[PDB]
């Protein structure tokens, strides 16, 4: 049974050109994979080699309006990227971005296409920059592809275009672009834990709320799970997997999950404010093993404590990798409950496991 792993230095290139300390790195993926190589995790996977995605593939989730612009973006002069990267909400650009965006999604392809050829059981893949803010037109949140919308497309191209594919996106904040892709589909269930705050916290939309359920076929097919006034932890995503995302996940018998893995609700992270621990992360990633035969792509989206984010990706692998559980120790916070009643009050409908 083996982890596959995936990472190419070449996603450093893409940089901050006017402000070195930026907290979306170039050392976010290198500090991930040196702690890999210090717990000694590394040598146990499989390599999986990064690619570029093709146009061809871009254009499953995205316009090709909003792929070329990108692709333009490589040879534009410096103040035409500060330009270009201001016309978004919080992007910034390098002559490298629109090649280290294409490595990102790529380097999930593959990874995918060895879990479901059967040559790896699982993977992970630590990539930047991020996805789940890129929306079908255009760039958002320091995200210029959907990463992890891209490769559940990539997965039906490759199988069968119904492939139930489950995205779980525990980032600190809303997958607004990975919502909107799969709004109006009932083959790609999307199920997000995120920072609310009634709509205040980034991305500042009401999009994110419970009563956001699907549209057309899709009703039903995503999940919001919306926390308010709160230092969340271990406690809380634990109830939340035990009361919504389990018994919604096992109903829906994905034959392939995908993990958004935004670190950014860690402890210590500078954005986030919550308080999540690696041991927590790694009772996430045992329980979302037990679904589809436990086919598991483990995708890096935020996070900018460095060491957070490395202790944290490296116990998810561990877990991958078929290691127990480490303890877990706190009363649970009711504000929490309250978030979880208000789901399962939204999706009952949908759901017989919730009745
Ligand atoms: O992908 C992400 N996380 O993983 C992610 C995506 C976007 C940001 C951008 N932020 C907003 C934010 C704030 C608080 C909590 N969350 C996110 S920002 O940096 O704070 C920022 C603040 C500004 F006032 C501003 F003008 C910016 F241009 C800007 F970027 C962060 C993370
Ligand atoms: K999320
Ligand atoms: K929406
Ligand atoms: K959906
Ligand atoms: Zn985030």
């Amino acid at each position: 049974p083996i982890t596959g792993l995936v990472y190419d230095q070449r996603m450093m290139l893409h940089h901050n050109m006017w402000d070195s300390h930026h907290p979306e790195l170039p050392q976010r993926i290198s500090r991930i994979f040196s702690r890999h190589e210090e717990l000694r995790l590394l040598s146990r996977c499989h390599r999986i080699p990064a690619r570029l995605a093709t146009e061809e593939e871009l254009a499953l989730c995205h316009s090709s309006k909003h792929i070329s612009i990108i692709k333009s973006s490589e040879h534009m002069k410096p103040r035409d990227l500060n330009r270009l990267g201001d016309e978004y909400n919080s992007i910034f650009i390098s002559n490298e971005s629109y090649t280290c965006a294409l490595l990102a999604a790529g380097s999930c392809f593959n990874s995918a296409q060895a879990i479901l050829t059967g040559q790896v059981r699982n993977a992970v893949a630590i990539v930047r920059p991020p996805g789940h803010h890129a929306e079908k037109d255009t760039a958002c949140g320091f995200c210029f592809f959907n990463t992890a919308a891209l490769t559940a497309r990539y997965a039906q191209s490759i199988t069968r275009e119904s492939l139930r594919v489950l995205i779980v996106d525990w980032d600190v904040h809303h997958g607004n672009g990975t919502q909107h892709i799969f709004e109006e589909d009932d083959s790609v269930l999307y199920i997000s834990l995120h920072r609310y705050e009634d709509g205040a916290f980034f991305p500042n939309s009401e999009d994110a709320n419970y009563d956001k359920v699907g549209l057309g076929k899709g009703r039903g097919y995503n999940v919001n799970i919306p926390w308010n006034g709160g230092k969340m932890g271990d406690p809380e995503y634990m109830a939340a997997f035990h009361h919504l995302v389990m018994p919604i996940a096992r109903e829906f018998a994905p034959e392939l999950v995908l993990v958004s893995a935004g670190f950014d609700a860690a402890r210590g992270d500078p954005l986030g404010g919550f308080q999540v621990t690696p041991e927590g992360y790694a009772h996430l990633t045992h329980q979302l093993m037990s679904l589809a035969a436990g086919r598991v792509l483990i995708i890096l989206e935020g996070g900018y404590n460095l060491t957070s984010i490395s202790e944290s990706m490296s116990m998810c692998t561990s877990m991958l990798l078929g290691d127990s559980p480490p303890s877990l120790d706190t009363p649970l916070k009711t504000s929490a409950t309250v978030s979880i009643n208000n789901v399962l009050r939204a999706h009952a409908p949908f759901w017989s496991s919730l009745r």
